[PDB]
């Protein structure tokens, strides 16, 4: 059954929500730091790579986000780290600097394998390969320390390359992308000629040459000392030029998008375990969410969750409110306050279209899954609505809307109440639509169609159809609630209030006919004023009184009289002072009544039945 899914399903639901809790009460809430968290925890290959995934976006928080120059940082940062962790494992001697531990791990990790080297042809001096420690050290982003050593070493450098010596400090001086209008032309023909076709060149020397020169861009691969998967992209991010490429007209320009087809044509199969991180750091963020849908989709979305709250947007369908409406589909009959917590991170793109979007899919969530007491609030005892979900998310609607938006979605969702005939629903959503003279005009119909019938029903005290979920109990939430409320009743009409209490009575008087009591039935039917209690004159009264009688009364006449024969009946059962000759007068007036309505009245004078 899972419910391993469900737990995750409610743990990530968790980390939303406490986002959108730091998004309305203007936090700082760090995502990124939320999913790392949960996910080093867990194990196997899919989580330790969407755990390296979110460190790869949460290291571009806040930064300006030149996305080679961040994916090269990451990189470079990444290995530092991993340097550094070597070294704080012991062993040394001299002083923590950075190129000593760097020496390190050239030295002690796997350059060597008990006192010889690994990697053939390596220039030495005084035990220390120079050209792999500047290689290693640009690695790690510590460029001018890079510069140091070749400086430091140049009397001990040759074949006259005293001359990459100027190219390298000039490439460090500028903005990394070290472009003298001269020369980079005269160290490409060197390269060419004295470097790349050698068979006893240090490898790091090539590379080394090759990355700070930009020196030969087919070719773009360093043949002995690409040793990760990581090495390998980040000198593919180290040989993209992207600023004033298109500047200079020679086809030594090599793009970011030139990478990213390269990565394309190789495909996942090739990036065994790296390829997610591969798509993010090379700025393949559709592709990567795209990715990780093969194989979660809840990952899928919150991963986009994490680009979008970095501004980046801008199975298969990839625009950030498809993905969180989809995800949703998953759950909204379950879960709809969920379901709000994610649509509700459409905003997160700010911008019109996208609002609109997010309006459009709360919108589409009420009609249709109809939680309307979840989404849209409740009840009044006055105090107003009880807030829905959709309403304590207000401001992250970016709506200002006067609350429009959400009395506009209720009377779309009330209209589509009243054509599916859907009263209840109908009489809820006008409730929260503030119509009030609309509800009780609602809960009249309701009332009579169901006061006009036969008879075994109503439940009082006991349970059986409680409030708001049957006629009567409804009619009495009603008035209770509005009638005494100066504010609201003044709203409703007094003949739609009149009406109202009239069937209320009528209840009362069902309340207390059957369950004994005829006498009181008695009483109550001649407060009604409807029926003729005195003489024949009123009989006929109540004629002329009767085709102006509303709609909703005029149908319930049938059972009102017949509860009066009855009452009238089993009073004056005939004894083992006792006037039975008034509650024998009202059953004659009552019998000339029905003589005279009957041909608009159903088809029972079957009055008579208990008449006699």
């Amino acid at each position: 059954e899972n419910n391993i899914l469900r737990e995750k399903f409610e743990n990530y639901a968790r980390i939303v929500f406490q986002f959108n809790n730091s998004r309305q009460a203007n936090g700082n809430f760090d995502i990124a730091n939320e999913f790392i968290s949960i996910l080093s925890s867990a194990n196997g290959t899919r989580n330790a790579q969407l755990l390296e995934s979110w460190k790869i976006l949460e290291s571009m928080k806040s930064k300006d986000i030149n996305i080679v120059e961040v994916g090269k940082q990451y990189l470079e940062q990444q290995f530092l780290q991993y340097t550094d962790n070597l070294y704080k494992k012991n062993m040394n001697e001299g002083l923590a600097t950075n190129v000593n531990k760097i020496k390190s791990f050239i030295d002690t990790k796997l350059k060597k394998a008990d006192k010889s080297w690994k990697i053939s042809n390596l220039t030495v001096i005084n035990g220390v390969p120079i050209w792999a420690l500047i290689f290693y050290l640009l690695r790690a982003g510590l460029i001018k320390e890079a510069l140091q050593v070749l400086v430091e070493n140049k009397a001990n450098i040759k074949k006259v390359e005293q001359s990459f010596l100027t190219y390298f400090k000039a490439y460090a001086s500028s903005k990394d992308h070290g472009l003298p209008v001269e020369y980079s032309t005269k160290l490409h023909t060197e390269y060419n000629q004295h470097i790349k076709s050698s068979l006893d060149g240090d490898p790091y020397r090539l590379a080394v040459y090759k990355l700070i020169g930009r020196c030969d861009l087919s070719r773009k691969n360093i043949p002995a000392v690409t040793l990760s998967i990581e090495d390998w992209l980040w000198m593919h991010l180290m040989l993209i030029k992207e600023k004033d490429a298109e500047n200079d007209p020679v086809y030594e320009r090599y793009s970011l998008e030139d990478f990213q087809n390269i990565i394309i044509s190789y495909g996942p199969s090739r990036f065994s375990n790296y390829y997610l991180q591969t798509l993010l750091l090379s700025g393949l963020y559709g592709l990567a969410i795209d990715y990780t849908y093969t194989f979660s989709e809840m990952d899928a979305v919150h991963l986009a969750i994490g680009l979008a709250s970095l501004k980046l947007f801008k199975k298969r369908d990839i625009r950030f409110a498809n993905i969180l409406a989809n995800y949703t589909k998953s759950f909204r009959y379950s879960d709809p306050r969920v379901a709000v917590e994610y649509l509700v991170l459409i905003t997160l793109n700010e911008g019109p279209t996208d609002v609109e979007l997010c309006h459009e899919a709360l919108r589409e969530l009420v009609l249709e899954t109809k939680e309307f007491t979840v989404l849209l609030g409740k009840i009044g005892r006055d105090g107003a609505r009880i807030p829905g979900v959709i309403e304590e998310r207000q401001p992250l609607l970016h709506v200002r809307d006067e609350k429009e938006f959400l009395h506009t979605i209720t009377e779309q969702a009330a209209r589509r109440a009243d054509e599916d005939g859907r009263i209840y629903d109908s009489i809820l959503l006008y409730q929260l639509a503030e119509e009030y003279d609309i509800v009780i005009t609602l809960v009249n119909s309701l009332l009579s169609d169901t006061l006009s019938a036969s008879d075994l029903d109503q439940p009082l005290v006991g349970p059986d159809d409680n409030s708001e979920t049957n006629p009567v109990l409804l009619a009495r939430r009603m008035a209770s609630i509005y009638f005494d409320n100066a504010g609201i009743s003044r709203q409703i009409h007094v003949k739609n209030k009149e009406i109202c209490m009239l069937l209320l009575n009528i209840s009362s008087i069902r309340e207390l006919y059957f369950n004994k009591q005829w006498q009181e039935t008695l009483s109550q039917m001649e407060l009604l004023d409807l029926l003729p209690f005195s003489d024949e004159l009123s009989a006929r009264k109540k004629a002329q009184d009767f085709s102006n009688l509303d709609d909703n009364i005029v149908k319930n006449i049938p059972n009102l009289l017949i509860i009066t024969l009855s009452c009238i009946s089993n009073m004056i059962h005939i004894l083992n002072g006792q006037q039975i000759d008034s509650l024998k007068n009202v059953a004659r007036q009552c019998m000339i009544y029905a003589g005279m309505i009957q041909y608009r009245m159903p088809r029972e004078t079957y009055s008579t039945l208990i008449n006699i």
